[PDB]
């Protein structure tokens, strides 16, 4: 499709993260309203998270568990499907965390220029051996265990195989990039926030979104639909394959 669809979310303010599950349910972090909203339906629902302050990244697994980076409280919180009690994950030492990806949980520890991993079960926390990161933003993980990070401060996207080798992806002309997503083909999508555009790397291509204003989050589903949080315009837009 060359024509986007604006999702029927209401009341968003400065939305940040976005995630999509296999059923096609869309979750958005409504940063300015300290809440997470979801759309299955033309009417959204607010998830029963509590005490969020300027939340940022969101992720969802196949069980429908939702993870949110509670940026302003330096923690990560999760809600299982159908539950009213949120769980604070045993991360330690976080400093203004940004993105989150998933039973292993990966978090961009923005303020500490590092990506942290929480091992499932053992809850051992380790720092992934990325190097030279500066104010990193989005994170994504694939089935192979490869981790992609938007190195926002350095205008690049870098990946690490499940390794002491990090690869700079050949994006070009990025300007304060934010979110990153990866589909089953290995196509990587980045929200080039400072340039009001979304780029993918199959050859770099600008997706044909119209009227974007400082886009933040990006998500892609198994059918290749791409969802973007158009932060500057308080809206969420999608492009079908």
């Amino acid at each position: 499709s060359n024509t986007q669809t604006v999702l029927p979310f209401t009341g968003l303010n400065r939305p940040s993260g976005v995630a999509v599950d296999s059923a096609g349910t869309v979750y958005v972090t409504d940063h300015g309203n300290n809440r997470v909203v979801k759309l299955a339906s033309n009417t959204q629902t607010v998830l029963p998270f509590t005490g969020l302050n300027t939340p940022s990244g969101v992720a969802v697994d196949s069980a429908g568990t939702v993870w949110v980076t509670d940026h302003g409280n330096n923690r990560v919180v999760k809600l299982a499907a159908g539950s009213n009690t949120q769980t604070v994950l045993p991360f330690t030492g976080l400093n203004r965390p940004s993105g989150v990806a998933v039973g292993t949980v990966y978090v961009t520890d923005h303020g500490n220029n590092r990506v942290v991993k929480l091992a499932a079960g053992s809850n051992t926390q380790t720092v992934l051996p990325f190097t030279g990161l500066n104010t990193p933003s989005g994170v994504a993980v694939d089935s192979a265990g490869t981790v992609w990070v938007t190195d926002h401060g350095n205008n690049r996207v870098v990946k690490l195989a499940a390794s002491n080798t990090q690869t700079v992806l050949p994006f070009t002309g990025l300007n304060r990039p934010s979110g990153v997503a990866v589909d089953s083909a290995g196509t990587v999508y980045v929200t080039d926030h400072g340039n009001n555009r979304v780029v993918k790397l199959a050859t770099q291509t600008v997706l044909p979104f119209t009227g974007l204003n400082t886009p933040s989050g990006v998500a892609v589903d198994s059918a290749g639909t791409v969802w973007v949080t158009d932060h500057g315009n308080n809206r969420v837009v999608k492009l079908a394959a």
